[PDB]
């Protein structure tokens, strides 16, 4: 059935239907009733703060953080009024009428509705099932005239609470019991999110096109019905059982430069989708998808030996058999026996953790988000009224296009949709910060932890490749692709739910056994010691105090850091002497004219082996190897990509592990499968191999040339931040008389040094994705295939040998299958990038190469 989407107020009395006083399971039977309005089936908002595991201590800004990835916002008075409560009802009921506008977001809906909970546990018997667990069953407070009086079950999917003490840190969480956890193995369980709405991330989109202004990388607040469907994707996950654990990605923190972040598992970034999913290897990819196809074997075994229910007697044993038969996609023969079928199991996967994606949903409705999972988090923004249909709708969200604010998402632009959204004081923010001390005259700089350089360490990736392979007849080589089309997506009938949802009545929970987590938060400061001057230092050496009226730029970095009237410049040095060029009334608006002319002529240098370098990079950044010192040029023109590498990482290139072929005497055919699947496999190693080098590539030399973009993007903002400080201060100084008959426009002065700037990005953009995919190219590639040339041979050696021992056997065609592995092993699979990304930008850049 279609997707319905209920209406209520908080004020509205209770039903015990729509509306009733529910026990949430990390309440622990404690006798704590919510008010819980079910917004479609299976599904309830409880608009209330998220409490469990905290502190009331927590939900105040103090000088600690609980997440070192996070701009932590703190707001305890959010939802501590009954109206409150019902704007957050209202809300959420216009962000879920908004996620079923479009079939998309729909399916995604009817899929978490009927992608109802196993009915048991790990702990529980394959025979049984069991509705007396926390995962399964929540209670219900039932208040009514002295004729019956008890609790009572019910079945859930989704409970959906108000925010933890960080307002804008969403999160789905899952169920454990016993350590384990049922979402994690084939089960699935009732799976609940902390969610606010009106606090929504900032990105920008620092790597584009366009020179003009047309307010690019202005930043961009995102779509609060988006950030609701990330949380989805979760929920789904969680609900099929598949949000299994593997590999996780996680960050070097050897060096003082390293950004600071907990694990990143494969799950969250198959959820982002886009570029991030090459970031997971494919033997991770396939480690994870032979966890939850074994997972299922399991299920699907429960289900061939279930005849009763222990819990409950009222729990008809056919009705769930037929339901999990068409949640997960069973097939029934004729004597009644489940069993998988593998073509429908894999659209499944497929479906589910590469079909319902954050970058697929956003690019379906039209909205703007961010470009990567590892892309830079700007501080969050207030969303001043979302039940304002002027400001933000059910069918276009902010791009509303009455308002002329469609068009290349101008109505999440911070620049353009001004009255949508109100910055927040920094009083109330909390940023993990990185206190930098360097060698009376001490000086000391505060670093966000989001300015640092994210790399990846070794112990990410995996080693699956130097393992061995037992070569036989029916061996299967597999590729998992990290893709999926999404109008298949759409048009899918057999994802749609085929059996009607059972009645959510039930027995009440008698055992309450759960595992509850814990939060506590950690310092925001961490004090570090160092003797290099690099990027952090040499932004800051661009910035001025705002009592500080009389600032000059000077090409000494050191006299910058020393003196506060001084700031640094990167520019020539004819733009730094006509900058600090004081002149008469009357030449002063020719001046301003000069100077900003200068700045986008400066701005855009770019002379002219490949693509176009930026010669200002260096001295603007002195990152990596010493840029700052000698000539860049010159620098490049030696070394290349390697010296704006803060890090040279340790590659992971495993030799691959030896085929142990089995023998068949007495079978020609099993010989010759034999001979095949080897040679099958050999270009699943290779693929493997060239999936491992790209994986390494995006998460430890790419993002380090994603910080330099961010850190050119800040430090041009610095120089035109300085270059207007300083007309402003030289426009005032003049009398009153003199300001009237000579003046300038502000705005002007504004929109031309930004559109130098966004022109200058570009060229950047172009030389440093350049410089990426050389990297990757020159210095990656080249020793991963050098160490399959070697795997080729070895191969060669063993196949050859294989057909020697076996000569007897095939008689009629040894020589056919000798020359078939002679030129097998010749045929070099070709690296090609676009298997793995979809940015057109660097696809060039790839194929430009030669
Ligand atoms: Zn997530």
């Amino acid at each position: 059935m279609p997707v319905t989407i209920n209406n209520f107020n908080y004020n509205d009395p209770i039903d015990n239907n729509n509306i009733i006083m529910m026990e949430p399971p990390f309440a622990r039977g404690t006798g704590r009733y919510y008010k819980a309005f079910k917004i479609t089936d299976r599904i309830w908002i409880i608009p209330e703060r998220y409490t469990f595991g905290y502190k009331p201590e927590d939900f105040n800004k103090s000088s600690g953080i609980f997440n070192r990835d996070v701009c932590e916002y703190y707001d305890p008075d959010y939802l501590n009024t009954n109206d409150k409560k019902n704007i957050f009802l209202q809300t959420m009921i216009k962000l879920f009428n908004r996620i079923k506008s479009k079939p998309l977001g729909e399916k995604l809906l009817e899929m978490i509705i009927n992608g109802i909970p196993y009915l048991g546990d790990r702990r529980v018997p394959l025979e049984e099932f069991n509705t007396n667990i926390a995962s399964v069953t929540v209670n219900k407070l039932i208040s009514n005239p002295g004729e019956v009086e008890r609790k009572k079950g019910i079945f859930a999917n989704l409970i959906i609470f108000g925010p933890g003490p960080v307002l804008n840190e969403n999160e789905t969480i899952d169920i454990g019991i016993q350590n384990h956890f049922a979402s994690r193995e084939g089960f699935g369980g009732i799976m609940q999110m902390k969610f606010c709405p009106e606090y929504v991330s900032v990105f920008n989109n620092v790597q584009e096109n366009k020179g003009a202004s047309i307010f690019n990388r202005r930043g961009y607040f995102s779509d609060p019905a988006l950030i609701l469907m990330h949380e989805l994707i979760h929920v789904l996950h969680g609900l099929y059982g598949i949000k299994v654990d593997d590999l996780p990605i996680v960050p070097n923190e050897k060096k003082f430069f390293m950004q600071s972040t907990d694990a990143i598992q494969a799950e969250e970034l198959y959820t982002f989708g886009g570029q991030d999913p090459s970031i997971i290897t494919p033997s991770t990819d396939k480690s994870i998808y032979d966890k939850v196809l074994q997972n299922f074997r399991g299920i699907v075994d429960r289900l061939n030996k279930v005849l009763v229910c222990i819990s409950d007697p009222n729990i008809n044993i056919n009705i769930y058999k037929n339901k999990f038969k068409d949640k997960y996609k069973f097939v029934e023969d004729s004597e009644g026996k489940y069993s998988i079928d593998v073509e429908s199991f894999d659209k499944l996967y497929k479906s589910l953790m590469f079909g319902f994606t954050e970058t697929n949903i956003a690019e379906n409705y039209k909205i703007k988000t961010r470009a990567s999972y590892f892309s830079d988090s700007l501080p969050p923004v207030k969303i001043k009224n979302l039940l304002d249909n002027e400001i933000y709708t059910i069918e276009e969200g902010f791009n509303i296009s009455d308002k002329d604010m469609e068009k290349e998402y101008r109505g999440q632009n911070k620049a353009i949709n001004k009255q949508a959204y109100e910055e927040i004081s920094k009083e109330h923010l909390a940023v993990y910060k990185i206190q930098m001390c360097v060698d009376l005259v001490l000086q000391c700089i505060d670093v966000d932890n989001e300015d640092l350089f994210f790399i990846a360490d070794k112990n990410s990736f995996s080693d699956d490749l130097s393992k061995n392979e037992r070569i036989e007849y029916n061996t299967q080589s597999n590729y998992i692709e990290n893709d999926f089309p999404i109008n298949e997506l759409i048009l899918d009938t057999d994802l749609i739910s085929k059996i009607e949802l059972p009645s959510e009545n039930t027995e009440s929970l008698t055992d309450f056994n759960v595992d509850v987590p814990v939060y506590e938060k950690q310092p925001a400061i961490k004090k570090i010691f160092t003797d290099e001057n690099t990027i952090f230092q040499y932004l800051y050496s661009q910035t001025f105090p705002l009592d500080i009226r009389d600032i000059s730029l000077t090409s000494s970095f050191d006299d910058a850091l020393l003196f506060s009237n001084k700031v640094y410049s990167f520019f020539s040095m004819d733009y730094i002497k006509t900058a600090n060029k004081v002149v008469e009334a009357g030449l002063f608006a020719g001046w301003v004219k000069q100077i900003v002319n200068d700045f986008v002529i400066e701005a855009n240098k770019s002379n002219t082996d490949i693509s176009l370098i930026v010669p200002y990079i260096g001295l603007a950044l002195n990152v990596g190897n010493e840029t700052a010192k000698g000539n860049f040029e010159n620098a490049f023109e030696i070394a290349g990509a390697s010296i704006l590498l803060e890090f040279i990482p340790e590659l992971l290139i495993p030799v691959v592990g030896a085929f142990l072929l089995e023998s068949y005497i007495d079978n020609k055919n099993k010989i010759i499968k034999t001979i095949d699947n080897a040679l099958t496999k050999r270009n699943e190693k290779w693929s493997d191999m060239y999936g491992l080098i790209v994986a390494q590539w995006l998460s430890t030399v790419n993002t380090q040339f994603y910080t330099i973009k961010e850190g050119m993007y800040k430090a041009l903002n610095y120089q035109a931040q300085a270059l207007e400080e300083i007309i402003k201060y030289r426009y005032n100084i003049y009398s009153e008389k003199e300001k009237s008959n000579i003046n300038i426009d502000f705005n002007d002065i504004n929109s031309k040094l930004n559109e130098g700037i966004n022109q200058a990005i570009d060229n950047i953009n172009n030389f440093i994705n350049g410089c990426s995919v050389s990297y990757l190219m020159k210095k990656m590639i080249p020793l991963a295939v050098e160490k399959l040339l070697d795997f080729d041979n070895t191969l060669k050696k063993n196949l050859l040998n294989y057909i020697d021992e076996n000569k007897l056997y095939l008689i009629g065609s040894a020589e056919y299958e000798k020359s078939k592995v002679n030129k097998y092993l010749k045929t070099i699979m070709p690296f090609d990038l676009s298997i793995y990304t979809n940015d057109t930008i660097l696809i060039e850049m790839f194929n430009k190469y030669n």
